[PDB]
C-alpha cells in the first residue's frame, strides 16, 4: 500500500510542518 502524501503535505502544512511519507503512513516534521 502507498502513502497519502498529497493529503499529508497539506494537513501538516496547516500545522506548520513538513508532510513526510514513512512508507504507507504520514508524519508531520521540521522542514529540511
Amino acid at each position: 500500500a502507498f502513502c497519502n502524501l498529497r493529503r499529508c503535505e497539506l494537513s501538516c502544512r496547516s500545522l506548520g510542518l513538513l508532510g513526510k511519507c514513512i512508507g504507507e503512513e504520514c508524519k508531520c516534521v521540521p522542514y529540511n
